[PDB]
């Protein structure tokens, strides 16, 4: 078994907003558990976000994770968003919430229950799973089931 608890990430959406999805791939306690739902409305950063979301919050106890992910926007709020966002009560300097707000917050408290190891590979340079997670963004976009409720326009 793998002593370090290994998930891998990818969203799709076309259109600001549209139909969107994300593929997740998790290994964990010798499974590999595959995570992937589509959405009616949504953005492809807030599908980026979500992936993680649902892959962290299936670990039932603290882990060491390795968060494999070809997402720039992941990488730069992480590296250089979310600490002065945290310092700022989750605010902008014009005072108003961050966008995405509720999904930042909710991979925030999953991150937090983990050691955390980051991976930031490319997209043509990504691995068999990375690339599994794209066909999955993809295939659920376009058969989209959930409502994103959390997505809104004005941020």
């Amino acid at each position: 078994m793998l002593k370090q608890v290994e998930i891998f990430t990818d969203g799709s959406c076309l259109g600001n907003p549209g139909p969107g999805g994300y593929g997740a791939i998790l290994r964990y306690r010798g499974r590999e558990k595959t995570f992937s739902a589509g959405y009616t409305r949504t953005t492809n950063n807030r599908m980026e976000l979500m992936a993680l979301i649902v892959a962290l919050e299936a670990l039932k106890e603290h882990c060491e994770v390795i968060l494999s992910t070809d997402s720039q926007y992941v990488r730069q709020g992480i590296t250089q968003w979310i600490h002065n966002w945290k310092k700022r009560g989750w605010k902008t300097a014009d005072k108003k919430p961050v966008k995405n707000v509720d999904l930042w917050q909710r991979l925030d408290a999953a991150l937090g229950q983990h050691q955390i190891k980051w991976e930031w590979v490319k997209g043509h340079a990504g691995h068999p799973e990375n690339e599994r997670c794209d066909e999955l963004a993809r295939a659920a976009a376009m058969n989209p089931t959930l409502e994103d409720t959390g997505y809104q326009v004005e941020v």
